[PDB]
Parts: C-alpha cells; sequence; structure tokens
C-alpha cells in the first residue's frame, strides 16, 4: 500500500490525523494492520501500528535512531546530542545513566511527596480565584522536578526556567511556534551548560547522589566525561518531560468533567487504585505522541512490504493506542481497563500500551520516565477530582484539535476552587 507524492506538508496540516488519513488514501480498510508507505522529507517512510509494528520499530538489529527525527523538531524538543539520537553501545551507556535517575523505584519514591506538595500549592492558589490546569499544574510539575533533581535556585529563577520549558513544549510543533521554541531552547541550553560547568568546577555544590550531580558526572562508553552542554541537555531531558505531564493533566481535568461517576469513585477511595487506573486511561485515550520515527540500518521486509536501508519506519502511536485489534472498544474512555493493574511496572506488560514508547526501557529507547509521569499525573487526578474543584465546561475548555501538535484544550482548562 502506497500513497503517492511527498506528504511532508500534510504532516503539518493533519497532525494526529495523518496516519489514519494515509491508510484511508492508500485504500486500506479501517482497522487494517498493513503498513502504508509514502515520501516524507524526500525519502520513503513506512507507517506501522500494533504489536507487530512495535516489534519491528524496536528491533535494533534493523532500526537506528540517528537522523530519524527531523532536526526542526528534535533539536528544539530534546536538544542536540541527546540520548534520543544515539544508537548502539553509546546509547546503552547514556541510557543506563539516565534510567538510573528517572526509572529507579527509590528515586521515584523521592519524587512522589514533592509533586504532591507542589500540586497542593497550585490547587490552593485556585481558591476563590481563576486557575488554569495546563499552566498551573505544568508549573507545579516543573517546581517538583527541579527540587527532585537537586537544582537549587531561588523561587523566582526556578519559575522563570520552568516557564521557558512550558513555552518550548507549547510551541515546537507548529510553523508559527518553532522560532519561539528554538529561542527558548537556546536560553535553556546556555543556562544548563553554565550550571553543569559550575558543578564541575566546584563553584556550586550539588547534593551528593542527586540527579544534578550524576549529570555533571555523565560519561560516555570510553569513560570520558560528556561535554558540559550535552550534559546540560540531558539534565533538561530529566526535568522538562516532567513539565510536559501538564498536557496529560489538562486532559485529565477534561476527563473528570466528562466522567463524574469515576470522579466520585476516586474521591471515595482509600487505595489510590481508581486514580491510578484513571491516569493510565488518560494516557491511553488522549493524543500526545502522534507517532515516532526510526531509520532502517539495512534492507529488510515487513509483512511483504520492502523496507530499504535509510528509509524511515514510523510507529503510529495513536493508531496503536486506539487499534480495535489491540483493545476492546478503543473509542471508549474506560478506566476499568486498568483497574486490575497496581503499578506502572505491571502496566508495562501490556504490549500495545505505548503512550511513551514500547519494548524495554533499559535495552531500548523506551521512555524511562513513565513512573515519574504516572506519579505526577495520579497526584493531579486526585487533586482535580476533589468536589470543591470546579472544572469549566465551556467549549474552549473541553474540546481540543487533532490537527496541531501537541494537542490540548485551547484555554488550558479553566478551573476554580470553591471557597467560603
Ligand atoms: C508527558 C510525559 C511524557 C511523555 C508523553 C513521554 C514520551 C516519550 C517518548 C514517546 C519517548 C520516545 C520513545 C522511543 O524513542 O521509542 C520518550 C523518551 C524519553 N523520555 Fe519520555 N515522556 C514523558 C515523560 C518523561 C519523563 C517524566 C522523563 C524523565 C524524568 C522522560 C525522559 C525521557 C528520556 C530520557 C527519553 C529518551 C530515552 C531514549 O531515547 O533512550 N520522559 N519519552
Ligand atoms: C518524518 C518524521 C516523522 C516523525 C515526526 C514525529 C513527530 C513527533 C512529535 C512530538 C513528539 C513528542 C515527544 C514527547 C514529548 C514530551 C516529553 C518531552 O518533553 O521530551
Ligand atoms: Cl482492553
Amino acid at each position: 500500500p502506497r500513497v503517492s507524492g511527498d506528504r511532508t506538508i500534510q504532516f503539518l496540516t493533519d497532525g494526529y490525523l495523518l496516519p489514519s488519513n494515509l491508510r484511508k488514501t492508500a485504500g486500506l480498510e479501517p482497522e487494517s494492520m498493513c503498513p502504508v508507505t509514502t515520501k516524507l522529507l524526500g525519502q520513503d517512510a513506512t507507517i506501522v501500528r500494533g504489536s507487530a509494528g512495535i516489534d519491528l520499530f524496536y528491533d535494533e538489529d534493523v532500526m537506528q535512531r540517528e537522523g530519524a527525527m527531523p532536526p526542526v523538531i528534535g533539536d528544539a524538543l530534546v536538544g542536540k546530542g541527546a540520548v534520543h539520537n544515539l544508537d548502539g553501545e553509546e546509547h546503552k551507556v547514556r541510557k543506563a545513566q539516565m534510567a538510573a535517575m528517572a526509572y529507579e523505584d527509590e528515586r521515584v519514591a523521592e519524587f512522589a511527596p514533592l509533586v504532591a506538595e507542589e500540586v497542593e500549592r497550585a490547587v490552593a492558589g485556585w481558591e476563590g480565584a481563576q486557575g488554569n490546569v495546563f499552566e498551573d499544574l505544568s508549573l507545579a510539575f516543573g517546581r517538583a522536578a527541579f527540587r527532585w533533581a537537586g537544582i537549587d535556585l531561588p523561587a523566582e529563577n526556578t519559575d522563570e526556567l520552568v516557564g521557558r520549558m512550558i513555552t518550548l513544549l507549547d510551541n515546537f510543533g507548529t510553523a508559527t511556534g518553532t522560532p519561539k521554541a528554538f529561542w527558548q531552547r537556546r536560553q535553556l541550553d546556555n543556562w544548563a551548560e553554565a550550571l553543569i560547568t559550575d558543578v564541575r568546577e566546584g563553584r556550586i555544590t550539588a547534593r551528593p547522589d542527586c540527579v544534578l550531580e550524576h549529570m555533571a558526572q555523565l560519561t560516555d562508553a570510553s569513560g570520558e566525561r560528556v561535554d558540559a552542554r550535552t550534559a546540560g541537555i540531558e539534565l533538561q531531558n530529566l526535568t522538562r518531560p516532567t513539565v510536559a505531564v501538564g498536557f496529560f493533566a489538562s486532559f485529565a481535568a477534561v476527563a473528570l468533567a466528562e466522567n463524574p461517576q469515576w470522579r466520585t469513585r476516586i474521591n471515595e477511595s482509600e487505595t489510590g487504585r481508581e486514580a491510578f487506573a484513571f491516569a493510565q486511561e488518560v494516557r491511553r485515550f488522549y493524543p500526545f505522541v502522534p507517532m515516532f520515527p526510526a531509520k532502517a540500518t539495512k534492507d529488510t521486509e515487513f509483512e511483504g512490504c520492502p523496507i530499504h536501508q535509510g528509509q524511515r519506519v514510523i510507529l503510529d502511536f495513536v493508531g496503536t493506542l486506539h487499534s480495535a485489534e489491540e483493545w476492546d472498544n478503543p473509542a471508549s474512555f474506560d478506566p476499568e481497563r486498568f483497574m486490575a493493574y497496581e503499578t506502572q511496572s505491571e502496566a508495562e506488560t501490556i504490549k500495545p500500551f505505548i503512550p511513551q514508547g514500547g519494548a524495554d526501557v533499559r535495552t531500548g529507547h523506551r521512555c524511562p520516565g513513565e513512573k515519574i509521569a504516572v506519579t505526577a499525573l495520579s497526584a493531579a487526578v486526585e487533586a482535580l477530582a476533589r468536589p470543591e474543584v470546579r472544572i469549566s465546561a465551556e467549549a474552549i475548555d473541553i474540546n481540543y484539535s487533532m490537527t496541531e501538535i501537541l494537542a490540548r484544550p485551547k484555554s488550558g482548562v479553566r478551573v476554580t476552587v470553591a471557597s467560603s
């Protein structure tokens, strides 16, 4: 199945609708698991979804990531030289050091009380006042992430830096926004490089064993220190994605407005199980990652479709999370799907549940921050569910576009907390 011509421009016009539009234009039936091939950025790109597509995408014998993400997105979103761009043993060494920070249960346990405290502070700010879920909980997540990582700055400086991260996250995916995103990336990289250099030179003392110390000690496969700007880029890759949970928190507020019986169950629970299941089904249901790219390292073949060395293979995330072959009633928002699961580690066993990537965290490129992200999102769900939180139901607060990346309600979701 092929779609003719170069469809690069259609990525910007279609956003999250791009993969299902191309499968339709190719003549596939709805719910087909067949790959579809088009041209993007002057080369072939084959779009795959579902369990077999996951197995292909994460097969590092045939897939590489260097050069897969277009720089206009990647250099703004994750920065130059980031772990996302690495392959092979160098990738494994860098990823081990980053997963040691984000993915270890004891470090997650350190994050949990910090994010609960910052969420509670944001929500207290809504009392008798006009709050904004996206802006205020993204800020709360960023404050928690800096405290968690051992980045110790005056409150005004932290808020300003977290604000730059929000501006970057809110703008990197559009034609109008990309100059703003690249401006913020420049300032943040200068800031993080200066901080790493200050730690390495002894001008700033980092808490022993904190994330900041470990990023200052970041080394490559030969044992040599990574340069200071790259280390600062990796420090941002362990703090900015926590800020980005604000997108899921905005959707969670929408979902709580739309699912008042689940909201009641969360408020009446003693266990946190409903809030966890609700947070997971927010990550399954709402659009965040549209798709993600890799490049073939050698000629190969996938379900009768030839895959040429150097072409892109694009895993369609929305189409996997919403595949009727992989899920029962995928268009239904239903936290019961996850009520039998107790931890994020257990949720990893669900093969098509890939909101932050698939396969294995330490041996592949899968996100190492899902435990942090579910911790932050669950804290948000529990605080947003409380009955004194009044979530706006106006159209600009509830609806979101599928044709712009990233997606969120235009207003950010307006909220207030009832007060006496
Ligand atoms: C809104 C929340 C988040 C989303 C939607 C998200 C999504 C993703 C996705 C799609 C990938 C690429 C997976 C692949 O290449 O196959 C990824 C990788 C990564 N994420 Fe997350 N993430 C989030 C939160 C976090 C958090 C909280 C952290 C750390 C504290 C984090 C750190 C990373 C890192 C370091 C990588 C690169 C891993 C590698 O290439 O080996 N992310 N994330
Ligand atoms: C031709 C290449 C086609 C592939 C284009 C892929 C577009 C990907 C768009 C957005 C990726 C979102 C990644 C998740 C961001 C949140 C975590 C973070 O801050 O790093
Ligand atoms: Cl299911």
